[PDB]
């Protein structure tokens, strides 16, 4: 009232519109668009058992969707790592790890500088950006 | 993958049935009932700056409702204190939740509600904040935890 | 700047002086000294695997002394309870911690030591970890509270 | 009782023995060695209010030494960025810490330090503390990483 949490990044540029889901208990899919850049990115939280949508952060381009389907608690991101009109630095390219072995990615377009989150311990529990459009910027939030 | 909280108590006893509402943001309202012990217990939570109605763990017992509206997030509880011990008029022979009362930062008081017999049960809470309940609810009740975090 | 955890209590009055070990990484060891009240109260913390004492809280009052010696990392405290109240040697008649009793995940209980007078008051922990301790301290233990972490 | 923090990284290889200092109150003081690599990695911490030494990871390697002196409380690291990559003076192609940079609160920038080559790393801090340091030395810094707490 109000809890905080951990919160890395972002990895991008000043946008476009910046945005926050906030923190929950975990993550059991995300769903984004992907090209040249990454356009669309949404997440379906996962509120103490329950799946709860997070606010669409939606780009309208005519970029391919991707679900990635977690299985929640058993499965868990252990990575997120990426690339980061205008010159102002947008996300090109976004991949995902999980603590099974699987990795989800590489989308978009893997172009500029690089960025890498490994989680050695804890938990991505939130997800806040810049989306204009496409995805300008993105970082995490984390808890134990 | 499911991100845990530190959990308090729960203060009272094993009767009825256990619940855990999980955690949140923080909260915005408390509703609960009372007589000479504490029914009915429901909150609404804080769930990144929107309310969120945690589930009911309602009393069909015919006791006075109370709703405790918090000036979220400026106001929040700095104490849960109270009262568990056994209800007389039973048919449970094991400690149930006879009295609550609720304080905050900005110096509300909130009852005590119910009936202040037993054992007094006290969380000051002098750094961070409730962001859960858990309890045991049967026909009252029957305990109470709390979730904290930072 | 500098971390914090969540705080607990303090349970007891508002006599002596207010001390605060900080946090750790968890506990070792607790050594106290009782009678009719609790007098010296002082802690061996873990610190990333080495012991670490921390600062001492001794009373001169001929108590007896115990060593509450913990199982670290397998052993830790899942309880702390106890009783506070104003004691009969005065010259003030501030509540002080009369009893303590702690108790572990292993099914160990480490009192009560003191005498069981006046108010209980009890600390179940369900989720998380004592990582330091808190409270007041004059001719003997006037308050006693706890940092909690995950 | 052993607590933990969220742990980030670690950036760079597998080379060296690992280490890890565990996690704290907060950063005083970061030693370190460089030329075209990390070499030496020595941290202060902050533990309750007192200064902490931890560890140290120095390297044989005659490498020009250099102290960032923090002002914590108030002064605390919101970044830590560099570069991890394969270095021409070893026999192995394993990626070390190349270069670090850290940057304050207080609008300070240290470094860069070392070869800006390789593959380019960044850790930005929105909300939260590094509290501790985690990483593999041989005759250089291979690999670091971040304990981090609010
Ligand atoms: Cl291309
Ligand atoms: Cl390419
Ligand atoms: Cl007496
Ligand atoms: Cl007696
Ligand atoms: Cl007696
Ligand atoms: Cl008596």
């Amino acid at each position: 009232m109000a809890s905080q949490t951990i919160t890395v990044g972002p990895w991008g540029g000043s946008g476009g519109n910046g945005w926050d889901d906030g923190s929950y208990t975990g993550i059991r899919q995300i769903e984004l668009s992907y090209k040249e850049a990454i356009g669309s990115f949404c997440v379906i939280y996962d509120l103490n058992g329950e799946s709860f949508p997070g606010p669409k952060h939606t780009s309208k381009l005519p970029y391919k969707n991707v679900k990635i389907e977690l299985q929640f608690p058993e499965e868990f991101l252990v990575s997120v790592s990426g690339y980061t009109a205008t010159p102002t630095p947008v996300v090109r390219s976004l991949t995902f790890k999980t603590n099974k072995g699987r990795t989800f990615g590489p989308y978009g377009d893997e172009e500029g500088t690089y960025f890498n989150l490994p989680i050695e311990n804890g938990l991505i529990v939130g997800f806040k950006g810049r989306t204009g459009d496409l995805l300008d910027a993105i970082g995490v939030h984390m808890a134990l």
